[PDB]
């Protein structure tokens, strides 16, 4: 058994041939322009023709996916995949068994299978980069929700909502690495495209007041979301991943900030398998489905 | 089989003899002073001696309860029940099988057993009165959490947390029937003890500006919590109960307010069995445990 795995990202499509124990024996990546579903389907077709010994296909996809039927009801950034049965498409194209699961869920499944969540029944995964991702593991099972939408952690309010559209008051729009860069551009007058997260943190470490405020507010927003999650789900562990891991000391920094809030026994630590989690979790889902 | 059921409330202890199909053939209630655990234990002993044909005991208790062992790790308002195994106490006192579950969880279980959640795998219960309660049903199972703490909906932030203790910025302290009365007392200068929720709503319906603001802010806080819950859990239904049901049109009023937020397919409606939900859910848990 050799499984063709696909992980549909924000800017790249990752692909691999994976053995049932998580050994990835071949990889391929492609930059994808403007999250164009047709380009993604084309890259898939090309990878499959190149790898004729695969016996199964496993997909990690953005948006909302019925994991049994393969119907993507909302394709995340990929409008082409709205109301698209990608499982049935791939089955028709190849004659191979296919499984599909949401991207955040797949990364959580990687954590459960091969990472730090192997023996945990109640943990969350929180991903912080350009946006916010979430996955929920409760009672030893993924929580997908009634319409496969669960885990939208970025939609939590970080402040009392005002009169602009509600999204503006949510973590997705207040508390991300992108928002930090946007704010720094506004405060300094410099072009966004020339600002890095690394420089903001470097300025922070050099006690720059503007940077201090930006980072302080960022951590407060993260703490707001963590407090909500802790009280709602009562996980034992929250694994934090994404672009934020570009800050080496971020877990220690969050714990410090959390002294004003209270972790309340919850363990916070980094997620594992940053590079391959989507592929590996897609495989885990596929392996569960084959049984 | 006749089950002695106990539901430990904020100001009353409800008691009943319940048949396995939810017919409650006898009831008794006692006002409890200052949530005194010893008084509760005394009332239990008296009810049991009065009802010698009971064959089992089912408890709905505040705080955090290990439902298999019966250990109450934190007794809610009842300090006497902190780190107290109420299951083992009752077993030793009576020789009868005993089950125990948290109060919010029991009320949700009543909804699942006999109410509006019978055929639902993903729903929440939100209780709004003097404080806020929560119960979570995901993947066809109660979510209790890693330490039996899950469902603390009142700890969600309704605004960006400030520098006072975090609780002050949570639904428990910003968005309750008690907070409404407190605010009305502050705004009018009248004593809290002389203010009713009913008068605030009556003044609201008569277009009193002060009342309008209080009610508007209350509904915004509820909408903040509902939006968070909807995105996190993706329930099909959220059942809302508690003191707030003293407002006959509150569901219609919340739906109206939610037009600025978006229910996103979620059905909101009132919880059922307001009077007996704790008793009935305690029984359901007991019946599950006996198998």
């Amino acid at each position: 058994m050799k499984i063709a795995a696909f992980d549909i990202g924000g800017t790249a499509l990752k692909m691999g041939v994976v053995l049932p124990h998580g050994e990835i024996i071949l990889t391929k990546s492609a930059e994808i322009s403007g999250s164009d579903g047709d380009q993604i389907l084309a890259e898939m077709k090309v990878f499959l023709a190149e790898n004729t010994d695969v016996t199964g296909i496993a997909v990690s996809a953005p948006g909302y996916v019925n994991p049994k039927t393969g119907l993507i009801t909302m394709g995340g950034a990929i409008r082409r995949f709205d109301n698209f049965n990608l499982k049935e498409w791939l089955e028709a194209e190849t004659g191979l068994p296919v499984a599909i699961e949401n991207d955040a869920n797949c990364a959580l499944l990687a954590e459960k299978w091969l990472g730090k969540g192997q023996d945990l029944d109640d943990f969350l995964c929180l991903t912080i980069g350009t946006g916010i991702g979430g996955g929920i593991f409760s009672n030893g099972e993924l929580v997908r929700g009634g319409r496969f939408r669960a885990g939208e952690f970025g939609y939590m309010f970080s402040e009392r909502p005002g009169a602009f559209r509600p999204g503006k008051y949510t973590l997705n729009e207040t508390t991300t690495m992108l928002v930090l860069r946007r704010q720094y551009a506004e405060l300094t007058g410099r072009p966004l495209e020339e600002i890095t997260g690394e420089e903001i943190f470097a300025n922070y470490d050099a006690h720059d007041a503007v940077s201090e405020r930006l980072i302080t507010e960022f951590y407060t927003g993260i703490c707001t979301g963590l407090y909500n999650l802790i009280y709602l789900f009562d996980p034992t562990h929250i694994f934090i991943g994404g672009g934020i891991t570009s800050r080496p000391t971020f877990i220690a920094e969050l714990k410090h900030h959390m002294e004003s809030f209270g972790l309340r026994d919850t363990i916070i630590e980094t997620a594992t398998h940053k590079n391959q989690a989507g592929l590996l979790g897609a495989v885990y889902h596929f392996l569960q489905e084959e049984n």
